[PDB]
């Protein structure tokens, strides 16, 4: 039958890879985007926003539904985050210490708290096929004293989501395990928490700590040193990138995996992403543009949507608009993925990624 | 049960309140109806016919069941006729006598509404109360315009009567609406209210309002409009609206409403409370341990606080406005029940003086 966890490159160009992770749920090419998973009414992989989930509708009941599988309508691998992301978001409504994460008690007298052990149980709950280290997101920007301390912390509580995650059989013979690396903008911290991250061992191993307002040069200088300093032959997940250009450049630096919440937020916002470069949908520019959003896109809204028609949707306040552009924009994400992992089995990304640059920074749209 | 009856049990002023009596349950009046969503306390809900028309469509929502199977909902369900987006998307269509036709899609599809094709689709999505196909006239208009555009809507609203009354099955288990016309003109809303009386229908709704008119003038088109129409029919205001809009309105004789702030608002950081909407996203609000109402009865006010809902809006948590607009839709339910009691009470219209003395005080 299928392993448990494997990845295999199948072409390399620079620091670049393109290959696959071989789950028991299915297989996933890379680099791939991970789009944000749904409640049941192209992919290899979705995710479920674990904070999200605890609360609403709560683990346990996702459980005893048949887990995010069932919950999503979804057979193929799940990728669930730990909420190290929310420790920081929402550090306001927390208590923090070597244990965990506390968070402020609601009106019902409920409280919900997060640590290492805690936050592998509900992604075991959850039935999720990737199961990301409990980590804090380390705040930007952030003193090396303050990032340091952070890092270390994080480090602390990786080891302790290895031991939790092979507490269980069911799940350690089942799902793989994500280690986050941490540092913010720091090269010293960042080898630290590698360093780190190697010594326990992971089945992967992710970027934290990016996207969180540093801008694309200051996060393409981290990626220059951080990624080289994880192990090659495992997979490299950049957490919350991004743009496609982000992307790109990210993929030139060793990056194989990516989640980003613009394709929705952008969607929803009146922004579409084509590649001559991103779209406000809502300009005067598009009320007679009887072209679709992108002309080389094979989604379904280009093959019957004009421009004109989406403009007039939302401008006529119809929510049919901005689901047309959230549907554009979560395949638009994936034929990039495709055309990336083309490129590097051709050996023609380098060309790839500057004829994409060239074309998407033009905005010949 | 009844197909359709509506009975006042109790009257202040133009306003009543009572019942609506249908074969898949009782909506209970004054009413607010929401939007209907697909399946993942309010007595009906809606379906935007265009929005459903062309996702998934018509003739697929009536293979699955109708729309009760759609929104995993077995209560009454109303149906707009598309004769709103005739007008906010009149840019895409070519109008004519016969109907409305948009514009050709890049894959040849072309959709078109008319009184015989608007009705044959409500019907397809099995829904309860059917609207008259007609044509929201756009505001500002002239005279000229707003009398040929009435005009239209009347002789659209026959044919939709006699579409209607074509499948037996539908008229046997369905009731159909009238909407008047006639923009702010007090003269083409009596020919409109004249023309949908002569024909007759089970409610009458007034449309053509809530386009960017102001309260103020909206109000005063109720004050002449309402009183157009069959007292013992119900009443439908098409679009309303904000609560101060929904109190003013049954001030003067609506029983039925229907708005998207509920959901425009809760998506937008803006959530209704007795004190007035509020801005959650306001720093007065980073550690407001209180609800966002301290009245509401709704799960969310039961639960979460103004200081979590801050946070998790700015935080980007898609969680903080589905509570909001969670406790928008309860919110709103629950000014209707006030509604409703005051009216039974007979002290409605103290209620409406106390709603908008402590609503516009502003005192969160
Ligand atoms: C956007 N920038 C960005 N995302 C990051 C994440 C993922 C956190 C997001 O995963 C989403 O669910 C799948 C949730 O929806 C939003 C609201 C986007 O937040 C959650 C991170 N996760 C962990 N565990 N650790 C990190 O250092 C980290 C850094 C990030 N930077
Ligand atoms: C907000 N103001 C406003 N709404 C009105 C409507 C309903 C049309 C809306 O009903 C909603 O679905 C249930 C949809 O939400 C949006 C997208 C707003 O549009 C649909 C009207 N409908 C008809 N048939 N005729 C009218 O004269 C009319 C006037 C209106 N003024
Ligand atoms: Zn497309
Ligand atoms: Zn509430």
């Amino acid at each position: 039958d299928r392993p448990r966890f494997s990845f295999s490159i199948a072409a390399r160009e620079g620091k670049a890879r393109t290959g696959t992770i071989e789950m028991k749920r299915g297989v996933i090419r890379t680099p791939a985007f991970m789009p944000v998973g749904t409640a049941a009414t192209g992919a290899d992989i979705i995710l479920g926003n674990t904070y999200h989930l605890m609360l609403r509708p709560g683990a346990e009941r996702i459980a005893k539904l048949g887990g995010l599988h069932s919950f999503m309508g979804w057979d193929r691998p799940i990728l669930t985050d730990s909420g190290g992301y929310q420790v920081m978001s929402l550090s306001s409504l927390t208590k923090q210490s070597e244990e965990g994460v506390t968070f402020k008690s609601h009106l019902d007298g409920s409280r919900h708290m997060l640590s290492p052990e805690r936050s592998i149980e509900i992604q075991h709950l959850l039935g999720s096929d990737i199961v990301m280290a409990f980590d804090e997101c380390t705040p930007y920007p952030a003193t090396p004293s303050r990032a340091a301390s952070s890092m270390e912390r994080s480090m602390r509580w990786a080891k302790r989501s290895r031991d939790a995650f092979d507490s269980r059989k069911e799940q350690a013979e089942n799902a793989a395990l994500f280690g986050i690396q941490q540092g913010s903008v720091f090269e010293n911290l960042r080898q630290q928490s590698a360093d780190a991250l190697a010594e326990i061992g992971f089945d992967g191993y992710a970027v934290g700590g990016l996207a969180v307002g540093e801008g694309q040069d200051e996060m393409f200088r981290v990626l220059d040193f951080s990624v080289p300093m994880l192990p090659d032959d495992k997979p490299h997940y950049l957490m919350g990138v991004g743009k496609p250009d982000d992307i790109v450049g990210a993929v030139e630096r060793g990056i194989d995996m990516f989640d980003c919440v613009l394709p929705t937020r952008s969607g929803r916002n009146g922004q579409a992403f084509t590649w001559d470069g991103p779209i406000n949908i809502r300009n005067a520019r598009f009320s007679e543009d009887l072209k679709p959003l992108d002309s080389e896109c094979h989604c379904a809204v280009c093959q019957k949507w004009s421009r004109a028609y989406i403009h007039h949707l939302i401008r006529a306040g119809e929510i049919l608009g901005a689901m047309l552009m959230t549907e554009h924009n979560i395949a638009f994400y994936q034929q990039l993925m495709q055309k990336i992992r083309d490129s590097i089995s051709e050996g023609r990304f380098s060309q790839f990624a500057q004829d994409f640059r060239a074309r998407y920074f033009a905005r010949n749209s």
